[PDB]
């Protein structure tokens, strides 16, 4: 990493449901909007493709079809980008993405697809209000761009920013409430409206990153 355009593709949050036990004692499973996360670990760029429930229609095995929908949308993004902006590698942390991507990317022989055992839980972003509300309230599919490193790269490397982001996502994933307290060390800690994460000093980030790591380890 950090040298070729690389994308991580996360399909975990594409097919989402609300499960409810009815008064008659049966489970209903009704889909809610999802999203694909496509992330550039060098620059911080996120493409968030929101997936509206209408795409599901009446079909079954939606969990399996989600992998295919994900690969379709990745290919569609690639086709909309000039060649020099297309990724050289796509990395997936879910093994079920590998074959659908292979089949969808046959026209892009330069693109290397590979699996990974890394823990990069973009589902934690559903717990960040910015992303959660945007996904919840969409009435149609759309793509939205974000910079998940805020202004960090002005003073730290991509490697350092990636490590910070991963710790934030994993901490949020394993213990949202405690993660959120660690990320607000002071009464006056704020997040800029165009930022994702709080504005913190270098020393505060040092203490935060140790605490996040300890929170992950405890769980």
């Amino acid at each position: 990493l950090f040298s070729q355009i690389i994308w991580f593709v996360d399909d975990t949050n594409v097919y989402r449901v609300t499960i409810h036990k009815t008064f008659e004692g049966n489970l209903t499973t009704k889909p809610i909007n999802g999203a694909i996360f496509i992330f550039n670990p060098r620059t911080g760029q996120l493409f968030l493709k929101i997936i509206h429930t209408s795409v599901w229609a009446g079909q079954k095995r939606l969990g399996q079809l989600a992998k295919w929908k994900t690969a379709e949308e990745v290919a569609a993004l690639i086709r909309s980008l000039p060649v020099e902006e297309q990724p050289k590698q796509i990395i997936v942390t879910a093994k079920g993405m590998l074959d659908p991507l292979e089949v969808h990317l046959l026209d892009f022989p330069n693109i290397v697809i590979k699996g990974s055992e890394l823990q990069l839980p973009f589902q934690a972003c559903l717990k960040v209000e910015k992303f959660g509300d945007l996904i919840l309230k969409a009435t149609e599919p759309q793509m939205v761009l974000f910079n998940l490193y805020d202004d960090w790269l002005k003073t730290i490397s991509s490697y350092t920013a990636f490590s910070r982001l991963i710790l934030i996502l994993r901490a949020l994933h394993v213990n949202n409430d405690r993660a959120k307290v660690i990320l607000k060390p002071d009464k006056t800690t704020i997040t800029e409206p165009h930022h994702i994460w709080p504005t913190l000093t270098d020393e505060e980030w040092i203490k935060v990153e140790v605490q996040l790591k300890d929170l992950i380890l405890a769980d």
